[PDB]
């Protein structure tokens, strides 16, 4: 009843160019089971939003991984929020949700918006740039850390212990074990920043420690809720902006409207979110049988959502595979559905809303002159070197 399909989803193969072969998984059924992982997939937008709006049945708690936590040991201690289950990963939520509200925005807003106007400033005197290193990198590097409140010494473990951490939920591949073995350093760098004597006041980490005396979390959690920020709040930016000036390269058409009206800038964002999918896959794991799509799933099975494959499945989607800066992108699982729906979007939001507004208000055309070269890993999509000509407006 379940088609087998040998498509390894953590092969370089794949990464290369997964489209193919996600079209390949949406049209071998709602659930196919993956022979080369021994886990179930499901690849169309309906079943994704399904298995992510039933935290029940397809829980977090045994890992995002493919690692299941109740026959394996986790490389790490577990996530008190990405990897908890209701009622236990409730209030942790709550906390992250009201250090990263609305409210946290408006304080931060000016300020991330000035670094993204001096950022494409200084791109602009250059002309020739790197778009991912010079940019993608550059402005979150220049706005991130120092809201989490993040000394200035260190920071070059940040990014490569986020790219461990988005390897580690894949399978135990090379990258997963090349990642692993290099770990000790970056770990032990962000783990002693998420102390609360090394959060600058005001920032995140500091907001985080101050929220441990309300009852919704103790002081012993708010370090590993600091380390959640610090785990997925950074490379998921540096590939969401890479992606959407990588798509105002490749569609200068939606370049020239996003010029004519800067206010289409968040939601140009929000549309590289979908359009590419800096998350484009992790697990759940049953709590039971269940019927899926027809399909009948037994209990403790890993189950692998592709999100990026959602986010371009026809079946929900109108020409899926265009970049579209007025698309009506709501729905889109680009940051997940339902309880674990991305704590942190606002803070994704704004900063690629006012780096495309700055794109949008500075700069005429974005060329790629050079080789691009993409960036491997497990669970992100993302490029490695994209070098664009900037010619200002
Ligand atoms: C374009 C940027 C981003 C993308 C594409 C993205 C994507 C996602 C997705 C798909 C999930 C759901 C995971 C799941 O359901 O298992 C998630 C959760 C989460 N994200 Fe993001 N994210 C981004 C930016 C950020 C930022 C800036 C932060 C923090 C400042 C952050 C912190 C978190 C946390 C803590 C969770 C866990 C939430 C929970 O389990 O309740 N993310 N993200
Ligand atoms: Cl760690």
């Amino acid at each position: 009843t379940i088609p087998h399909l040998a498509i390894d989803p953590f092969s370089l193969d794949f990464f290369d160019d997964p489209y193919p072969d996600q079209q390949t998984l949406r049209d071998a059924g709602p659930v196919v089971y993956l022979d080369k992982w021994n886990v179930y997939g499901v690849a169309r937008y309906a079943e994704v939003h399904a298995v992510l709006n039933d935290p029940t049945t397809f829980c977090s708690s045994r890992g995002v991984g493919l690692s299941d936590f109740k026959k394996e040991k986790p490389w790490r201690p577990p996530s008190l929020i990405l990897e908890a289950d209701p009622p236990a990963h409730t209030r942790p939520r709550a906390v992250l949700s009201k250090v990263l509200s609305p409210a946290t925005m408006k304080t931060i807003r000016d300020g991330f918006a000035a670094a993204a106007d001096a950022k494409v400033d200084e791109l602009l005197q250059r002309g020739c740039i790197d778009a991912i290193a010079d940019l993608a990198e550059a402005y979150p590097l220049s706005v991130f850390p120092d809201a989490m409140g993040l000394k200035q010494e260190g920071r070059e473990h940040l990014l490569p212990y986020a790219g461990l951490v988005f390897n580690a939920f894949g399978p135990p591949n090379e990258l997963r074990q090349t990642a692993i073995e290099r770990s000790a350093p970056h770990q032990a760098y962000v783990n002693e920043q998420c102390q609360r004597p090394n959060l600058a006041p005001g920032g995140f980490g500091a907001c985080i420690h101050a929220f441990t005396d309300t009852g919704e979390i103790t002081p012993d959690e708010a370090p590993l809720l600091v380390r959640s920020l610090l785990s997925a709040g950074l490379d998921t930016t540096v590939n969401g902006i890479g992606a959407a000036v990588y798509c105002l390269a490749r569609f200068p058409g939606e370049l020239q409207r996003l010029r004519s009206d800067p206010t289409l800038a968040r939601n140009a964002f929000e549309e590289a979110v979908r359009f590419e999918s800096p998350v484009q896959t992790f697990f759940r794991t049953t709590t039971r049988e269940v019927e899926l799509g027809g399909a009948v799933i037994g209990e403790g099975e890993k189950v692998l959502m592709f999100l990026g494959s959602a986010n371009r499945d026809p079946r929900r989607w109108s020409d899926p595979d265009l970049y579209d800066i007025t698309r009506k992108t709501s729905g889109h699982v680009g940051f997940g559905s339902g309880v674990h729906m991305c704590v942190g979007q606002l803070v994704a939001r704004l900063e690629g809303e006012v780096m495309l507004s700055a794109l949008a208000r500075k700069v005429a055309a974005i060329d790629i002159d050079g080789p691009v070269k993409r960036r491997f890993n497990n669970t992100l999509r993302g490029l490695e070197s994209l070098p664009v000509k900037l010619t200002p407006a």
